[PDB]
């Protein structure tokens, strides 16, 4: 049964609530982004309206085979009307197509739903800057001071060079990149841009990136693995038994795999800095874990909320233990006392 934190009071609306059958009183279902925890329950046999970004709507049509008549895409940064209620979609800085939703309730209340997001100062000069917010449905995926990780530009700086060094020394070395969903497209588009290669991947994965509206995507990706030296592989496959296995299927073309597993947070971020990162080696196979987060760090979140000054906050993530819920309100209170709202 749908939790309270996936319902927008005063509307017929829900957010990323597709796995509970038909919700009672829901006239519109909002999907924030195309990650399976959020769209779980959608298929070609869904028959209620779906609202989402243009890009998320490509993925529903093509990957899930949801019917064109139920998908309502909306432009970003644009004041839209939806069953008489003003809504705005803003970019979440999460994965491609991912939005935050502003709801302007008839009664005069205003509600921001972050979705999954990575807080950025650029968000402080968006449509949010002009008015007050009463309820914040917040992505608390990293709501604890231990959660520090570097900026995305830093990780992509390291990733390029680490890769670009390896192949200028040994031009018969492969660059694999691990993936299971959307998101994290820079990691691989960046490395492959520098090396000169298109990115090679499966037909399935090739179908997925074709939906994301990337400029000139044709020029950047291929299914032709023989004609590619920056490959993509399922994240599960990025171990020693899986990379070996793949190294055979190259057919005498590459004599070394230099992988990347983009991870979110890992307890090694609490101690080791990004520039000091190294690989797990078992011969010619070197697997890099790098901290590429598509979620806010503790300080990014804090700054975002202390700017927004919302009257009530509602965590959408790590809600399932009284220890996590307990710990989160303490930070929210400290943030409110610090900033004097
Ligand atoms: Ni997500």
């Amino acid at each position: 049964t749908c939790p309270f934190y996936k319902k927008i009071p005063g509307t017929g609306f829900t957010v990323d609530a597709f796995q509970y059958g038909v919700v009672e009183g829901c006239t519109a279902y909002f999907l924030t982004h195309f990650h399976s925890d959020h769209y779980a329950g959608l298929s070609k046999h869904f028959t209620f309206p779906v609202y989402c970004s243009e890009i998320t709507g490509n993925l529903l049509k093509n990957k899930l085979h949801v019917q064109e008549q139920y998908i309502h895409p909306l432009p970003l940064d644009t004041e839209c009307i939806v069953n008489g209620v003003k809504v705005v979609l803003l970019d979440a800085n999460h994965c491609p197509g991912a939005v935050m939703i502003l709801f302007y309730l008839p009664n005069g209340t205003v509600i921001l739903h972050t979705g999954d997001f990575r807080a950025d100062p650029s968000m402080e000069r968006s449509l949010l800057a002009d008015q007050k917010v009463h309820m914040l449905y917040l992505d608390t995926t990293y709501c604890s001071p231990e959660y520090t990780f570097p900026s995305q530009q830093e990780v992509i700086r390291f990733a390029i060079n680490t890769a670009f060094e390896a192949v200028t020394l040994n031009p018969h070395a492969l660059v694999v990149c691990g993936t299971y969903s959307i998101g994290k497209e820079k990691v691989f588009l960046a490395i492959a841009d520098v090396l000169g290669s298109k990115v090679g991947m499966s037909q399935e994965k090739y179908k997925t990136l074709q939906c994301l509206n990337i400029p000139e995507i044709n020029s950047l990706i291929t299914t032709d693995m023989c004609s590619s030296l920056v490959h993509l592989l399922p994240m599960m496959q990025i171990n020693f038994k899986g990379l070996q296995s793949h190294l055979k299927k190259c057919g005498g073309k590459y004599n070394q795999i230099l992988a990347f597993r983009p991870t979110g947070w890992t307890h090694s971020n609490k101690f080791t800095r990004i520039a000091d990162v190294i690989p797990q080696t078992k011969g010619n196979i070197s697997i890099y874990g790098i901290p590429y987060s598509e979620h806010s760090s503790y300080l990014e979140m804090k700054r975002f909320v202390q700017w927004l000054k919302p009257q009530k906050i509602i965590p959408t993530v790590n809600v399932g233990t009284w220890k996590s819920r307990s710990t989160m309100e303490k930070y929210f209170r400290e943030w409110k006392l610090e900033a004097g709202y």
